[PDB]
């Protein structure tokens, strides 16, 4: 198991990031300067998540104690749903650049194909409840993303949450300048996503899996749902291996030729899930993990189901 994969532009990006949804501004920062100090080279970030801030410390203190130069780093944002206007693109990377303290990020991606209203409120609401969308196309968003490449703000552009046939509009769009590199999805045994990832794998596009231990601090969660932390059939894989079952649910979508993001704040963990080079699942164990999909989203943007970009109607 090598620790990057080579994305279309021609740049190398970790396989383990460290995820930072949920994770409060008061612990992120020590999260980011732990995760940095046991290996990670990789963090996920998005301005909506509200602790670029915090999170841009970390980097930053940690650039300059020169436990790691830039170049080794690799950092993702995302463009929020209220700035995917032409005209908004530019400065909502501008101000996660400014609150992660850097000049480039490696890798942009808009968060959900979907667009809303701008103005203040993440998630604007009609008098009804309904998210208002914006009338901005996602062809038009990824022409401005093409633009902060060209500007030098971003090296790598890509998506998140787009279901294939939103993947194939971009791959399909007159003028296209620069390809996804990455489409970030939900993933996890509950979720195997095949058709997907092989949709996306076979055009080139690296797939990041999002949520890979089932987000169990997700705000929504309910008692009755499924749990793969606490799933009998993983933990047994875990014990023959002799690793814990995070351990396993991290170790599951490397072997896919995917890239993983698992979120922690708590620092033992942090430095355990990156402990995921040191052993192999067999063929057997993968196909048996496979085999756990239940169709289950922990993101399914219940909001937004009536959007016109809404991606979880279609099949895949
Ligand atoms: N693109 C998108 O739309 C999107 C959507 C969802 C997620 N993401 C990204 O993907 C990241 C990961 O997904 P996620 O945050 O939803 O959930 P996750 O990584 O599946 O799970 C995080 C939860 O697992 C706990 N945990 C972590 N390591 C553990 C371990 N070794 N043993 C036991 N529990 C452990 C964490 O607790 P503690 O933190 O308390 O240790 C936290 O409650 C996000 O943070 C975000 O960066 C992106
Ligand atoms: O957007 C994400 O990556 C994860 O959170 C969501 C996932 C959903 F299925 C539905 C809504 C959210 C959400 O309110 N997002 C904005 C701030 C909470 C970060």
């Amino acid at each position: 198991m090598a620790s990057r994969i080579l994305l279309n532009n021609g740049a190398k990006m970790p396989i383990l990031g460290l995820g930072t949804w949920k994770s409060p501004p008061g612990q992120v920062t020590e999260a980011v300067k732990v995760a940095i100090d046991v290996g990670y080279r990789h963090i996920d970030c998005a301005h909506v998540y509200q602790n670029e801030n915090e999170v841009g410390v970390a980097i930053q203190e940690k650039l300059r104690e020169q436990v790691v130069k830039r170049e080794e780093l690799f950092i993702v944002s995302k463009l929020w749903c209220t700035y995917h206007e032409k005209g908004l693109v530019k400065g909502a990377c501008q101000k996660t650049l400014s609150d992660l303290k850097l000049d480039y990020l490696d890798l942009y991606l808009i968060h959900w194909p979907t667009g809303f209203k701008p103005g203040k409120e993440f998630f604007p609401l009609d008098e009804s409840g309904n998210v208002v969308p914006s009338d901005t196309n996602i062809l038009d968003t990824w022409a401005a993303m093409e633009e902060l490449v060209d500007e030098g703000l971003v090296k790598a552009i890509g998506i998140s949450n787009f279901n294939h046939l939103q993947v194939e509009m971009i791959l399909n769009k007159p003028g296209l300048k620069y390809k996804p590199a990455v489409n970030q999805i939900e993933c996890h045994p509950y979720l195997t996503q095949e058709k997907l990832i092989q949709y996306c794998q076979s055009k080139g596009i690296v797939v990041t899996a999002y949520s890979p231990l089932g987000s169990p601090d997700r705000p929504w969660a309910k008692p009755e749902d499924p749990s793969l932390l606490e799933d009998p059939r993983i933990k047994a894989i875990a014990a023959k291996h002799n690793k814990t079952t995070a351990q396993v649910l991290i170790r599951f979508p490397m072997q896919r030729n995917l890239v993983v993001i698992p979120k922690s704040v708590t620092p033992e963990r942090i430095a355990e899930n990156f402990k995921v080079f040191d052993f192999e699942l067999s063929s057997q164990d993968m196909t048996t993990l496979l085999s756990y999909n239940r169709n289950w989203r922990v993101c399914a943007l219940l909001s937004c189901t009536s959007h016109k970009d809404y991606p979880f109607h279609e099949e895949f």
